[PDB]
């Protein structure tokens, strides 16, 4: 064992409801949420490296990386934010996806538009339009490195990774959908980071595979 199962608060099942029901014609948007959250995560690491520069000797380059994989219908997004321990990670993937379902079905209910999905805290879920199964490995300064899991469904699992050690940020893995594997190829992720992240302080870098 040492795997942990947690139970999704019954907003997350709204959630996936309101996210079809509002982006499934546009579901490229998903890019644009985790670079965003990405980018949340380098801000707040830029922000304490200013009063502690010992932060970043987990590393020193803030940035994002993109990594596809044909071969395992994998999209990957490596970033060197600060990073989640544990209590982050259940809390930003479940408490405040909950109460974030709640805030923004109000938001729209008064005519918010939908592209203010990531303001609610629940911009992540967006990548279930593209994935069957999401992994977030993280690591933050003060703890070890987790693996969080789901399918979106009623649970999601956490465990200390074992796994390849980042020296400090966060890793989602996107198991693509049999129909969603457009988000493989380079010229259409190019096309999609143009569009929506154009503007992110962060280098973004698309992580080419070779023919062989
Ligand atoms: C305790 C401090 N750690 C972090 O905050 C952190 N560290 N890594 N990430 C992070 C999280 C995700 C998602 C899986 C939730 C991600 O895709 C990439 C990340 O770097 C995060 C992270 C956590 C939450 C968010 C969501 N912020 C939304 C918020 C909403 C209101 C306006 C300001 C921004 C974005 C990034």
């Amino acid at each position: 064992e040492e795997v942990e199962t947690f139970a999704f608060q019954a907003e997350i099942a709204q959630l996936m409801s309101l996210i079809i029901n509002t982006f499934y014609s546009n579901k490229e948007i998903f890019l644009r949420e985790l670079i965003s959250n990405s980018s949340d995560a380098l801000d707040k690491i830029r922000y304490e490296s200013l009063t502690d520069p010992s932060k970043l000797d987990s590393g020193k380059e803030l940035h994002i990386n993109l990594i596809p994989n044909k071969q395992d219908r994998t999209l990957t997004i490596v970033d060197t934010g600060i990073g989640m321990t544990k209590a982050d990670l259940i809390n930003n993937l479940g408490t405040i996806a909950a109460s974030g379902t709640k805030a923004f079905m109000e938001a729209l209910q008064a005519g918010a538009d939908i592209s203010m999905i990531g303001q609610f805290g629940v911009g992540f879920y967006s990548a279930y339009l593209v994935a069957e199964k999401v992994t977030v490995i993280t690591k933050h300064n003060d703890d070890e490195q987790y693996a969080w899991e789901s399918s979106a469904g009623g649970s999601f699992t956490v465990r200390t990774d074992t796994g390849e050690p980042m020296g400090r940020g966060t890793k989602v893995i996107l198991h693509l959908k049999e129909d969603q594997t457009e988000y493989l190829e380079e010229r259409r992720i190019k096309e999609i980071v143009k569009k929506h992240s154009q503007f992110i302080g962060y280098p973004i870098t698309l992580f080419v595979e070779k023919e062989r």
